[PDB]
């Protein structure tokens, strides 16, 4: 489980139709956590 609240699970559910692109979402969502654009 690794607990809840993560860019992974978030990007996974958002891309349920195409989980193969989740990486692109996680990479951006994760990076620049201090206050990215």
């Amino acid at each position: 489980g690794s607990g809840r609240g993560s860019c992974r699970s978030q990007c996974m559910r958002r891309h349920e139709d195409e989980p193969w692109r989740v990486q692109e979402c996680v990479s951006q969502c994760r990076r620049r956590r201090g206050g990215g654009d």
